[PDB]
């Protein structure tokens, strides 16, 4: 067990567990490492072999890890003089699941990430194929191919009715102000892989439909993830990578409730992409305080919210 | 919330955000105690349901049979001074701590003690407390009365988490260890209190697809409806020694026992101790299907095995259950 003290305005200590916030703090506290880069560079030249143009990483830190390594992945492949280039790319946006999975055992190219092409579809990427040996992180080879994110990464807590599920890139957390819901929710990626119920909190009865974080976006199937008057955020702002969701309103801006308002649709942004500023909003359905995300261009709103009286082609939504 | 914590066996330590979650079951020192909000409005609920009919009342834990305890002179001062002829009478706790059909809102009277025919727990009140605040320092907490009625235990003092592969589901008197040794399973249970309430869905982990034959502490016995109470061959441990009320319960055999895997075994029944009446140690025991290491409980008589668990060869009627 851990044991230590802990400091709210009360203090406590004794023994039992800690859950910490990796996301919000500005260092970064952990990294990803390999066992066996000779037994990787294997498993890709197999993959190769097996036909793959390259692999897709599920987190941030894979594909760092993926970037901090290609060199010598490549000078180990050249090691072993076996024809092949690989080259790593970018993360933006929802990370994009792949079809296939490594399996442990002129010049060619294998695409490590970056964005989407036509010469490599993301169903002969492999994606979800390494998982954690220990704790830097000596990571490993998996078991088989499924769609969960990895069990060791993700954490769970509750106390105090204060609800949190958490992750090295997620953090989730609801409460309990007359009910059970949802409250904030913080992103430093998104990515499709699935929730694993070992690792949640109330998964009993949980209607798909309402949980707001998407569960093919490793959406926690919670009575946690839920929102009055709101569904799944399908069509949400994930497309920043990073961003903060919260319940309130966006500075500068009014929403109010009516039926004169439209259908729910993509999210949209306060700021125009001409820069022009909407405050008047309004939802058919919705729970005040309303749904929000704070990102890199600015605030966004629900599906729900939709904008008063302004047309909705003049805003940008989720392309 | 930020503070460090340090992992003895992990060889590592840790500061920074997050949520703490507290044995207090393994606490040397009895850090909480129970506070009502205001014992007068108690005694007049007391009054109020006297009236209706009702003979006694039943705790739910284990510190607010301490509070009864430690308010209840004044709780019957307050009555006669508050123009009433009523009695209130407060036992203790041993075992389970049994429900009461009736409730609170906002001659002689009973509280916990002994099973009695005069006052039945089907005439009982329970369940009738939550809490408002947390008080400070010991650790005080305030309590008031309950606008709905249920079996649920109060959600304000349970609490759940799961990290490195090792879950846990905690509260005042229970502390619920299970982890991923090969597949997720439970791994220890301690108890400072049997309660039969029910362990609420908000605080539980794995709630999905969870077969109460299957999860081994009694649902009605506050036991987390999960697969983190799950155990390869084994079910739910109704006829476990609940009895004892304070116990460790564990996966490894009693102290000088051997147990195996026999088809020919007895079939489930009563939780046995390894130690009979007379003083006698049953060295061999079985199961069917049940696997090693076997169920066992530690508690004051000594050691105990799972429902499936039956002596090899003495026959089992020579050994102590739980009646
Ligand atoms: C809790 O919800 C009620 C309405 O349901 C609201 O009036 C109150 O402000 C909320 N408490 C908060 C936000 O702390
Ligand atoms: C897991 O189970 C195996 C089965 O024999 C055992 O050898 C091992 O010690 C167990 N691991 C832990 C951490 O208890």
């Amino acid at each position: 067990a851990d044991s230590g003290c802990v400091v709210s305005k009360e203090l406590k200590c004794g023994s039992g567990i800690f859950i910490t916030d990796n996301v919000h703090t500005w260092t970064e506290q952990y990294k990803f490492q390999p066992e066996s880069p000779s037994k990787l560079a294997s498993a890709i030249q197999k993959a190769h072999e097996e036909g793959i143009c390259g692999i897709r990483s599920v987190t941030r830190l894979e594909n760092l890890m993926w970037k901090q390594i290609t060199p010598e992945l490549n000078h180990i492949l050249s090691e072993n003089e076996v024809k092949l280039t690989i080259m790593t790319g970018d993360i933006k946006g929802i990370m994009q699941a792949g079809k296939r999975s490594l399996r442990p055992q002129h010049n060619q190219t294998f695409l490590i990430d970056g964005p989407e092409t036509a010469e490599c579809p993301n169903t002969n990427r492999a994606w979800n194929s390494l998982e954690v040996e220990d704790y830097n992180i000596w990571l490993k080879l998996k078991e088989k191919q499924d769609v969960f994110c990895d069990s060791k990464l993700m954490s769970a807590a509750i106390k105090d009715n204060r609800a949190v599920h958490a992750d090295m890139g997620y953090w989730i957390e609801s409460a309990l102000n007359d009910t059970w819901k949802i409250e904030k929710a913080s992103f430093i990626e998104v990515k499709n892989c699935h929730w694993p119920k070992s690792h949640t909190l109330w998964s009993n009865g949980v209607l798909e439909s309402e949980m707001i974080i998407p569960k093919n976006l490793a959406g926690p199937v919670s009575q946690h993830n839920y929102r009055p008057g709101y569904h799944t955020q399908i069509t949400g702002p994930w497309h920043l990578g990073k961003l903060e969701m919260d319940f309130d309103f966006c500075d500068g801006t009014t929403v109010v409730v009516t039926e004169d308002c439209g259908n729910r649709g993509p999210s949209l942004r306060t700021t125009t992409a001409s820069g022009k500023l909407i405050t008047e909003w309004c939802c058919r359905s919705c729970t005040l305080p309303p749904l929000r995300y704070r990102g890199e261009d600015g605030c966004w709103y629900g599906m729900e919210i939709r904008p008063l009286k302004e047309k909705e082609e003049n805003l940008v939504n989720s392309l």
